[PDB]
């Protein structure tokens, strides 16, 4: 029935393997994992949106279960990356546009994703930017009661001081911190710091508005201003995304 053709990487649970069908020769993504499943089922068959990868199904055999996803022809935003240097300004904003859209849409219906990086956003044929990989996403607002986060999860370059440093914390503000560390990716082809706490370097020097060091060098001050905004270490004077969708570089008209 399925050929595990090439592996695609390493999901948070078990591995994606690109799977092609040995009957239609159909191209697809599935996630296989032998033994929170539950959970990532649950989130998955919830995810209806243009900015978020489509869900197609699940099968059992013993304790090994099957996820399949719309695979990405474009494959993944870090692939788009060119180190040191990043990608066209333009190409940025409007991956950026796709991604707010894709949090908009997550957070509207109280799930966080936790881990918002390159190698977790794809694209598919004409460059659309999905968010994939539900393996850290959970509920954070259910009957419109908002439910602090208390995990540490994600990935340290990506994840928001507060996440380090506090036994609870509201989870919208985290993705919009991770959205930021990718926006810098993008214009810069660099991360800023292995980590966001006082003992990183690279972190003191933000905090003290350095910017004429790297990455920061390398990005137009229109853009950089929005950084300010979303790189802020106490989450509460964050900027967020409506706010975000204010933003002078946000609406600026590019290429
Ligand atoms: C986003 C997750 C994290 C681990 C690897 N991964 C995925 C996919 C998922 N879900 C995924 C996918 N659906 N389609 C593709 N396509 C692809 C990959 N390379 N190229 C050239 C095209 N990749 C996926 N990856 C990496």
């Amino acid at each position: 029935d399925w050929d595990l053709v090439q592996t695609l990487g390493e999901g948070a649970y078990g591995e994606v393997q690109l799977a092609v069908n040995r009957v239609t020769e159909e191209a697809v993504a599935v996630k296989i994992v032998d033994m929170n499943i539950k959970k990532e089922i649950c989130i998955l068959k919830m995810l209806n949106h243009e900015n978020v990868i489509k869900f197609y199904g699940h099968r059992r055999e013993g304790n090994i279960q099957y996820l399949f996803m719309e695979l990405a022809s474009g494959g993944s935003l870090f692939d788009r990356i060119e180190p040191d240097i990043g990608m066209p300004e333009p190409d940025a904003q409007r991956f950026f546009h796709q991604l707010m859209a894709g949090v908009v849409y997550l957070h509207g219906i109280g799930i966080t994703h936790r881990d918002i990086k390159p190698h977790n956003l794809l694209l598919d044929e004409r460059d659309n930017l999905k968010i994939a990989d539900y393996s850290l996403a959970t509920v954070f607002r259910y009957n419109n009661r908002e439910r602090l986060l208390n995990k540490m999860c994600g990935t340290l370059p990506y994840v928001a001081p507060e996440l380090l440093k506090r036994r609870e914390f509201h989870a919208e503000p985290v993705d919009v911190w991770s959205c930021g560390i990718v926006l810098t990716a993008m214009l810069a082809g660099e991360l800023p710091w292995d980590q966001p706490s006082d003992s990183c370097q690279e972190y003191s020097d933000w905090k003290e508005k350095k910017t004429y060091l790297n990455p920061w060098k390398k990005i137009d001050s229109a853009p950089l201003a929005l950084l300010h905004k979303i790189l802020v270490e106490n989450p509460s004077a964050r900027i967020t995304i409506p706010d975000i969708k204010k933003d002078r570089w946000y609406n600026k008209p590019l290429k």
